[PDB]
């Protein structure tokens, strides 16, 4: 392993730094030489996707070149009695380190998005938006007009371009030579400009008739219908905007920094934030600052990643004159994967009409609770996508059932023993999170005890979230199993019926918490496609395993529920003092758990 030769590396070195014979520093150093060849094999995690002879690979390789050499010269050093002079080669190898290889260890998952501080910026906007006008009828028109859009860049930008551009790309990158990409990617991106100039003329145009089909209960409270068509005017551009920004994110992240396009969503944020707190007095009703400050966003975006595509050669001149010709090579990968797409959507449309014929406040308090979820979900996501998602990759591409079993059993372990918790924990905690977040000028406790409730129901879809991304790789690395669809299918359906059932009692908390039991759902009928179609088998030994996970989120659940009953109430003071109040609450829970799991026969050896 890499990581297992890099920690070698790491413990010979102070082993090195603190020797006193020649024959003490001699072994190590010869350690040292041996470790550091054999670390140059590994395909490192910023570089899983790459080839083992790209150039990419070269470059790791040479820094490890030069590590080899570094130790060879302090093997001479060694060997001539130089003590003092090894020892100073040990020191400056971590120079090498640090340079040239350093880059390399950081993760895929990483690197391609949500850093921290994109993420605190994101959550500055939310509670911002909410301060200044949160939770009202206009936030209610603003976030059915923003979420309108962003069913439709699913089809056109991020769904079905990386079931087409992506592979098809990277073809003309290797076989057809770099000329000819020029201008596969202008007639790719022109076609792409007219259709999506189609589709934001259209929307517009028949704005009203989109707020019919999609919440048609405004009507019955007044005005609400010309606030939301006003803003999905304003609001429809942003998917020409935004699918070409994720064209030009997906082409720059082919060549070079994948973390260019990933800053793409500060802009947003940014834009929003400063635009709420600047314009917002300036515009009547004042919900239009916010739809503006989604376009001005996108604009920003898209015009971000432009300069830096013009050194690498790839600055599109979108070319719309072949129709038929330039068309098809992508259109025939688009026509299989707009009906997994398409049907998917459906579904929320179908959510944001059950939501339309509530209270005033319903759609706000469910996206308010859908955003502070969004947090857990990114991170438990990204974590598991490289700890154990990049080794199920290589341990179906060369070898056959036995790893592969047994590395996904440990993975749904894994995924239990990460998503439980955090789940459980986000439903202790709902309320200290709501309320020191979000509770401000005009949002009353009352929209902070709403988005609670909602935040409860959406806590139990988190586990079966990270579950299915778990299980959908199995079945995506097996070339032609389309049956995710089938079961995304089932998934909608037996979605409407459980709103159709929790609404009624438990009005728009059954609709978010429809949405979290469907998650599971997608994860075990995934899971029984799993065990039935034998690609996989359970491990034995899974409910010792379960029953240890349950005392443990028991003790974190106890310890949570002690501390909030000894805290003062989660109004009192600023935000600041709030929110130091919750970061007391929540580092104590989470060593907690640590805690109860250390003390549960569990492991404590971390790595990277």
């Amino acid at each position: 392993d890499l990581e297992d030769n890099w920690e070698t590396l790491n413990d010979n070195l102070k082993v090195i730094e603190k020797a006193d014979n020649a024959a003490q520093v001699k072994d190590a150093l010869t350690k040292m030489r041996a470790a550091a060849l054999d670390a140059q094999k590994a395909t490192p995690p910023k570089l899983e996707d790459k080839s083992p002879d790209s150039p990419e690979m070269k470059d790791f390789r040479h820094g490890f070149d030069i590590l080899v050499g570094q130790i060879d010269d302090a093997l001479k050093l060694a060997n001539e009695g130089k003590v003092k002079e090894a020892q100073a080669a040990a020191e400056q190898l971590k120079t090498t380190r640090n340079a040239y290889i350093q880059k390399y260890l950081k993760s895929l998952a990483a690197v391609s998005s949500m850093t921290m501080f994109s993420r605190v910026l994101g959550f500055a906007r939310d509670a911002i938006v909410a301060r200044i006008f949160g939770a009202g009828m206009a936030t209610d028109a603003f976030f059915v007009a923003f979420k309108l859009p962003n069913l439709l860049r699913r089809i056109f930008a991020e769904g079905a371009f990386s079931q087409a551009f992506v592979p098809i790309l990277a073809e003309y990158k290797s076989k057809q030579g770099e000329d000819a990409t020029r201008v596969f990617v202008s007639y790719v991106s022109g076609l792409l400009t007219l259709a999506l100039a189609v589709v934001t003329v259209a929307g517009m145009l028949a704005a009203p008739w989109v707020i019919m089909v999609t919440a048609p209960g405004f009507a019955d409270t007044a005005d609400k219908f010309a606030l939301t068509s006003q803003l999905l005017k304003i609001t429809f551009p942003y998917i020409l905007l935004i699918s070409l920004a994720s064209l030009v994110g997906a082409i720059l992240n082919t060549w070079n920094r994948f973390s260019i396009p990933a800053f793409a969503p500060t802009l947003l944020n940014i834009s929003m934030i400063g635009f709420a707190l600047f314009a917002a007095p300036y515009f009547n009703p004042p919900v239009l600052a916010l739809a503006w400050a989604v376009t001005v966003g996108g604009v920003l975006q898209l015009v971000y990643q432009l300069p830096h595509l013009k050194k690498i050669g790839m600055l599109v001149l979108p070319r719309i004159n072949f129709h038929d010709a330039g068309a098809m090579r992508v259109v025939k990968q688009m026509g299989p994967a707009i009906l997994g797409v398409s049907v998917s959507q459906i579904s929320l449309i179908i959510n944001t009409i059950f939501a339309s014929f509530l209270a005033s406040g319903s759609v706000s308090w469910m996206y308010y609770a859908d955003r502070l979820m969004e947090f857990p979900s990114g991170v438990l996501g990204v974590a598991l996508g490289t700890i154990l998602l990049p080794s199920l990759s290589k341990s179906f591409a060369s070898g056959n059932h036995d790893e592969y079993n047994r590395l996904m059993d440990w993975g749904l372990r894994l995924c239990f023993l990460l998503a439980l918790p955090s789940a459980v924990a986000l439903g202790i905690l709902s309320g200290p999170l709501t309320v020191s977040l979000f509770q401000y000028g005009k949002f009353t406790a009352f929209d902070a005890l709403m988005t609670q409730r909602a935040l409860i129901a959406y806590s139990v879809g988190l586990i079966g979230l990270i579950v299915v991304k778990v299980l959908a790789p199995g079945f995506y690395s097996r070339q032609d199993i389309k049956t995710p669809v089938k079961i995304a299918i089932v998934t909608l359906i037996l979605t409407q019926l459980m709103n159709l059932a929790f609404i009624g009692p438990l009005k728009h908390a059954g609709l978010s918490l429809s949405i979290g039991l469907a998650a599971c759902l997608n994860a075990s009928l995934l899971y029984w496609q799993l065990r039935k179609q034998k690609i996989f088998t359970p491990q034995p030994g899974w409910m010792a395993f379960l029953l240890r996970l349950v005392v443990a989120v028991l003790v974190m659940s106890g310890v949570l529920l002690g501390m909030l009953h000894i805290m003062p109430e989660w109004s009192l003071g600023t935000m600041p003092w709030r929110l130091l109040r919750l970061m007391a609450v929540v580092l104590a829970g989470i060593a907690a758990y640590f805690a109860a799991l250390a003390v549960l026969g569990f492991k404590v050896k971390e790595f990277a």
